[PDB]
């Protein structure tokens, strides 16, 4: 489909440029081509945010085919830069040692590719014990064994991102059917202690507010530091209008002015938390997989 690509492009370029992002066709379109055979049957949402990453969009394809290596096929199209450093050997690790049944891909609008996204299946997931053991881990995980185990979430992991371009690694918690991540994470007592723990920005009361409808949460770590560089909780909801945050006027038209109707989750807003403070995310979802609600938690 020639014009399904064509079509595709032309979404992402106006969405980028509701949220003021001028696409770059010379960065889009080799990724569009080079996973054209996994787009149909993927799960498709556009990512806008608050803070630096403000100048871009972030387009997400995930819940792609099993036998997928996706990094190896942006390296084989030359849409990302070949590299010794750890981060270009850890996903064919996860996929070998973790259960992982689908994967996804992220890529900016101006920065070109940047992610990849591992999932393991909700019956069962990944654990922390299983990451330590891989030549490319990063060290952080193992220096952090301690507080994931504090929490309850070291054996239920539900997803690994590894970003290429910043060289740094998420881990997911919470999202899937029949999963749950500890209550206590969530409410104000917990995510005090774990934003004090982890030398992070103390919570503001949108924050706080915001944590009450959250039931995913995410670290940032990288190879060059022991310390969790960022934490992470989301949400999803139909109505992003309803959510107790004070709305960028760019996620207001994003909200209100895509170019499409939204589908399936609809939209999962985030609230990342820095040493320095915090800033939003919000992903709107243009294609959805009625296959993935056996697989995901999908209403808000
Ligand atoms: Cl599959």
């Amino acid at each position: 489909e020639s014009a399904d690509l064509t079509e595709l492009y032309s979404i992402i370029e106006k969405t980028a440029q509701v949220v003021d992002v001028t696409a770059s066709h010379d960065k889009v379109w080799p990724i569009l081509n080079a996973f054209q055979d996994v787009i149909a049957d993927s799960v498709i949402s556009f990512r806008a945010s608050t803070g630096s990453s403000a100048d871009d969009l972030d387009c997400r394809f995930t819940m792609l085919p099993k036998g997928l290596d996706p990094y190896a096929r942006a390296l084989e199209h030359g849409l990302t830069p070949k590299t010794d450093h750890p981060v270009g050997s850890l996903l064919k690790e996860v996929h070998e040692n973790l259960p992982i049944t689908s994967c996804g891909v992220d890529f900016g609008v101006a920065g070109g590719f940047t992610k990849t996204w591992s999932f393991p299946s909700a019956e069962k997931l990944g654990k922390v014990s299983e990451l330590v053991k891989l030549p490319s881990i990063p060290d952080a995980v193992a220096a952090n064994r301690d507080f994931f185990e504090k929490w309850g979430i070291a054996d239920m992991v539900s997803t690994v991102g590894i970003d290429y371009s910043k060289r740094t690694m998420n881990l997911y918690f919470g999202g899937g059917v029949g999963d749950r991540v500890p209550a206590g994470v969530f409410e104000e007592k917990g995510v005090r202690a774990i934003l004090g723990e982890l030398g992070l920005a103390a919570p503001s009361e949108e924050l706080l507010k915001f944590c009450e409808r959250s039931f995913v949460i995410y670290v940032t770590l990288s190879w060059d530091s022991p310390k969790i560089n960022r934490f992470t909780y989301s949400v999803m909801t139909p109505e992003p209008l309803g959510l107790p945050v004070d709305l960028a006027p760019t996620f207001e038209r994003l909200i209100k002015s895509a170019p499409y109707d939204t589908e399936g989750r609809n939209y999962v807003y985030g609230i990342a938390s820095t040493p320095k403070g915090e800033y939003h995310k919000i992903a709107s979802y243009y294609q959805w997989q009625k296959r993935v609600e056996k697989l995901l938690r999908s209403d808000g």
